[PDB]
């Protein structure tokens, strides 16, 4: 526990974050839709489709146990509307025992499977129909099918898109019970309490994010990262600017020296209480805030002012710590790591053309100070290497190009191993969190050679930023097999103006398979 | 009707125009709300606020003849749903008869008094449930306080709106209504607003169709064609200029502007004169251009959107649009001209340059300093031959300067004049279209920047940043003695969030010419 | 067709060399085991050390002069690094002059495409450097047969000076390798792909006032002739009736007419697999009213916007050279200038392909799609199992790949790795980027069926590998984006990239 500096006695020292949810008072019930569905209070929601027929009409297959209900829902009735992606509607009716009941569909259009991006679409449609309506619960009646994995991403969406950050109202209800209808029902009734530990993991990582580099800085983000493990009973260790320096930590303690707050390296650890079979260390990059530094973001589009999610690697991590330390995975042992720090303008800033040397000895030329994030992670990294571990994962928003390359849907990942990048691959299958494997072409390695230091932080000629980021990134593992996830085009939802809080599911799911 | 020319065979020779829409033939009626309302058939929408209660329950006041939907009327069950201004719901039911009846409902907030801003969401919200819409009839049922300037707005609103504009396009979830019923107080006051609104909304969805046409398709030959099209319809004189008739009489600052086009320069006057004596005689300018790219000062700059420069012809469209609902509405005692300098502003060899010094057909020679600001060009010379007509009053209608976006944004125009009685006359039509305008002064304190030391007049100011007030300035020197008025809506012409036209001005112009 | 000109000193064709010094070469490998003779001219050791360690040369060399030179204690003065060299002059046996080097191969033992290019590069130096009658080059290294192809195409295309805008070469070249007869069989291959490349590289590196649509397709023409492929080259009276308003279009603010090439290759015999390989064909890319203006545009290297066409055309020549079996090749390529006129399309304008969908045009300097889109559609026509296009299409590969991968994109997983496939055997390296459909609702016009570009999203080059799809509705077909690929910046030179791969791709089906 470490005292927040403040300038004024205003400024925030903690920040605010929300554990107890009214999603965790939502009662969850799964029933097989073989024995029929009950329609009664609050609103009952089909999931249909139309496989192959565009705007195909709406049938109801299932069976109603209500006469009332049953005769609405007929065939005759439904054909007058269309099963197109997201479209939907609100029927309402008296039921057997004369009492009101709200039924209606989501359209989830004419392929027989859903992509999680049309998934996502789904939920979007469903969670408007529980927004401006005072209701005491949901019924969900899966008329699609859905395996396992994406009936839990259901799940995750429905709660995380439903769920409202309202910390910093001041000035400016939710269901009790959610009922699901699905074919086999038993084989899908242990994906619910894993979609709601998912998905607070999800929505945990946003809050940080979300936060503002008032609230969020380097000290009161690291002060969360202990109660976290506190909750949790992880083992925790704090590093502060003199065992950094102990420690030689060059690169990160030089981008944090234009801070008013001195830097702060989380480590979080998990244990399983049997024999370990496997060690891992995740590394997310915690820059609170941007500002480039010397090399400050002035030019059009740099969004300075949306620089707080920099450290959304960072929160991916600590969010993917909440889900491992509840789930408890056997057979492992995990670390969390995070070199948490702040890239201000100064008197005490580093400057562009420094030469700095990181804690395994290299000396690094800088040629932008907005190139932060790469040297905060290669002390990071080489901390990482010297726990002895079998697999170094780092997440980090590292690069700007990442929005030429793969966008704003999938993050992109590099590594030294392939066996690694597979298993990276496969966690995002199952997490439905999009990632796309890139090079890391060695041809552009001698950009990196420094006149007179061992390396170069950027390429002066080489344009493909995140290939290059990768290759200085690669230069600091002599030894393990390693990947980055670059999810600077992917951190953000701009549509929605919030964080995805991505990242977190795809960790869980590498930790857990594994 | 002149013909097209065209670089491959390819190319558009003409305009589409839709005429007849099925707006046309929705049938209105209109109904005294103190009667209850009858709700047996299609789609109900109540128009219902909550005074005091910010995002407050939803209560519905009026008795319906459907027991059914009563009782989903009833207030345990509306009360589960908020008035936040644009919130809606609405659900399928059957009623007494056993038939299929939508019911439901458009927040309007906590305020009594609905701006025309906020009607315009409750019109979007809507409009929005009639896009997924397949019965019959939608019954609007006010519960809210509205006047007849505001309900004939509210219509003129949903009929653009509900529209949609297919013409270049080679719905399935969607059908539009034949029938519109409406409850309201005092509805017999009401009544006579339905068809002026038909009126307006028409001559609006002329004016988008124009402009949302590309400038493959709409070009300063197919645009005079279209004009002389709409002309006939409506029984109008018509003539349209050609190059020798505009060299005749020396328009030397439009025809520069034209001179790099493959598009030979058209000249638009259209004149509606009424049956009786004539007391009024106006001229309505509206500025032409079917596409701006800069000229040598092309469109390159961040933000300087050179996708959307078809839209500089807007000041056109809504002039032509204007002629629509006069020779439609046919007011008494009034001569009306309508008159537009149509061309476009391309790089060419043949086009004219930077520093050129050109004369405009009242013998002022010009400094051209920037070939990008060539509205206020061809302005002036439609300007001279205006006054020459002899009329009383002079508007025009021009996306003339960026600076809008500035100075009144996107939601207002500006205006600027030489006759406070004008300008007063403009800032009523204002109110009473709804189409929002805000007087903006004529600084004379800039003229001096005018003065060039080659030319009689600089084209623009190397100095001064108000460029509204300064084109302003330009534009005045070529109306002499007659009382102007110069209406710029660069900011307020395109809707960017739907990203289609708004059709400014053809209201605003029309309530100008009906009751002045 | 008649090339038009402005004034008479306009160029009316574009000059090709086609025998080159590269063809008088006389190739002879020979096996290391029984020694190495060094008689004339300069001999080349190709040497590693598996960091930056001595050079120690472990071939015997028939002569005493040249043996106690290559002693392991004088060569240790030297280090492997890779691209170093060093060569010395020295009289032999029989008082013949002759230079003895070396060039290092670092410490890795199996080197890349890019260490290889570097090992020729520092190679094809000294031979600049030197008047030579005969270069032998000793392999003390391990290759692969396809690494030992590279190796003479690069050899070659490097060695070979263009001097055609302007105002001495080895005879003979000697190669020593362990097993020489499985690498025999790969040199004439080599001198195909060189020249295969080299004849894009002449195209690409020809300005546009050289090569515009009308000479270009004149030239795609004398090569179908020389090659005896069927060709056609279809007008703007052709292109009209077939209704290719999109393509059109990119052209109308041009003084060249449209010209669509079309050439065919057919396998003598049964045939397997049809195919059609489009390019990309703007002779020059102005933007058009979306004028390259702005920094770092580069308009001045905008004649490159015809490399896909050349990479097409170039393969024409090895395929019509090697003439593989089984297969029917359509090569494609809809060639016109992107010019600012009175004549010129505009940024706003609706226009529509030829399979009847309109298109709202965003931006006049997206012109590549556009031509592309109307090429697809006439590719399908022809009833082909592949399409493949390569084209210099967006400037974001640049930031996403670099310049020296180049990123594929496709509807047919089969068909991609194929592409792969070929991009390992032939060494011209390239990379799968996926198309996302979840950016497809930005093409979503308000008035025509499709936008021309995305309003908001940023990843270019899949929006327009989005675009390109709806041109294909029922066939495998992929996408080979280039523009950050095509021109080799540090030697101010096209590298004809996407010859050998499109070759490779056709011979390994
Ligand atoms: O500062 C950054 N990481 O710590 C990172 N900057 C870069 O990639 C720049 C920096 C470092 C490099 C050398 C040069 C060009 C490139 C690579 C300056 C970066 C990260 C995200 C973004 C970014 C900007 C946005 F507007 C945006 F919407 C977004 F999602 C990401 C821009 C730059
Ligand atoms: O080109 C024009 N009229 O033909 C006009 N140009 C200007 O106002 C500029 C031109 C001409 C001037 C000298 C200088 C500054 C000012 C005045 C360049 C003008 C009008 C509208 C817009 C405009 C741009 C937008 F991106 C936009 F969204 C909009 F609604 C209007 C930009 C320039
Ligand atoms: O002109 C082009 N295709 O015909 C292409 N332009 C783009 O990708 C831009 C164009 C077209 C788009 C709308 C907007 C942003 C994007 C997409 C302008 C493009 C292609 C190559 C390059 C390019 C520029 C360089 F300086 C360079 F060195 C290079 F290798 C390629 C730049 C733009
Ligand atoms: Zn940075
Ligand atoms: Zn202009
Ligand atoms: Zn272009």
């Amino acid at each position: 526990a470490s005292e927040v500096p403040q300038v004024v006695s205003l400024d925030p020292t903690s920040i605010p974050i929300e554990y107890n949810t009214p999603i965790h008072d939502i009662k969850v019930q799964v029933y097989d839709i073989k024995g029929g569905c009950n329609v009664e209070e609050g609103l009952t929601i089909f999931l249909v489709n139309n496989p192959g027929k565009e705007n195909g009409p709406v049938k109801i297959s299932s069976k109603v146990n209500d006469k009332q209900v049953s005769e609405f829902l007929k065939d005759e009735n439904m054909e007058k509307f269309n099963v197109k992606l997201g479209t939907s509607k609100h029927f309402y009716m008296f039921n057997d025992n004369k009492n009101s009941v709200a039924v209606g569909y989501v359209g989830c259009g004419s392929v027989a499977d859903l992509s999680e991006a049309d998934m996502k679409r789904v939920v979007l449609s469903l969670v408007t129909m529980l927004h401006d309506n005072k209701l005491s619960k949901l019924t969900v009646v899966f008329e699609i099918n859905v395996d396992k994995n994406l009936f839990r991403f259901f799940l995750e969406t429905l709660f995380y898109e439903y769920m409202t950050d309202e910390r910093f109202k001041s000035t400016d209800e939710y269901i009790k019970h959610l009922g699901v209808y699905i074919n086999n029902a038993d084989t899908y009734k242990e994906e619910v309490e894993k979609a709601r530990v998912y998905y607070f993991g999800t929505y945990y990582a946003s809050q940080l994010i979300a936060a503002p580099s008032n609230y969020c800085n380097p000290v009161s983000l690291s002060n969360a990262a202990v109660e976290l493990a506190q909750k949790l009973n992880l083992e925790y260790k704090i590093l502060g600017v003199k065992e950094l320096e102990e420690l030689k930590m060059g690169a990160y303690l030089s981008v944090g020296k234009g801070s008013m707050y001195p830097n702060k390296f989380i480590h979080l650890t998990y244990k399983s209480k049997g024999d370990v079979k496997k060690k891992i260390a995740l590394v997310g990059k915690g820059i609170t805030f941007d500002s480039g530094g010397y090399n400050l973001k002035a030019a059009p589009g740099s969004m300075i002012d949306l620089m707080k999610f920099d450290m959304s690697g960072c929160a991916a991590v600590l969010g993917c710590a909440y889900c491992v330390g509840t789930l408890k995975p056997e057979n492992v042992e995990i670390h969390f790591l995070s070199a948490v720090c702040e890239n201000m303008v100064s008197k005490n800033s580093y400057r562009p053309g420094d030469i700095i040397t990181a804690s395994n000895g290299k000396t690094i030329e800088v040629g932008n100070t907005d190139a932060e994030g790469r040297l905060t992670l290669a002390d990071a990294l080489v901390y990482a290497e010297k726990l002895g571990v079998d697999y170094i994962v780092d997440i980090a928003t590292l690069t700007g190009a990442m929005l030429y390359s793969l966008g704003t849907s999938y993050a992109g990942v590099f590594g030294n191993n392939e066996e690694l990048i597979n298993k990276i691959l496969q966690s995002s299958k199952t997490s439905n969190e999009p990632v796309w494997w890139l090079p890391i072409i060695n041809e552009y390695r001698a950009t990196l050679n420094s006149k007179y230091a061992d390396i170069n932080q950027i390429s002066s000629s080489v344009k493909a930023s995140s290939i290059v980021a990768s290759l200085f990134l690669k230069e600091f593992v002599q030894n393990t097999a390693w990947a980055h996830i670059d999810i600077a085009g992917v951190s953000w939802n701009f549509k929605a103006r919030k964080p995805k809080g991505f990242g977190v599911r795809l960790l869980t799911e590498f930790v857990l398979n594994d």
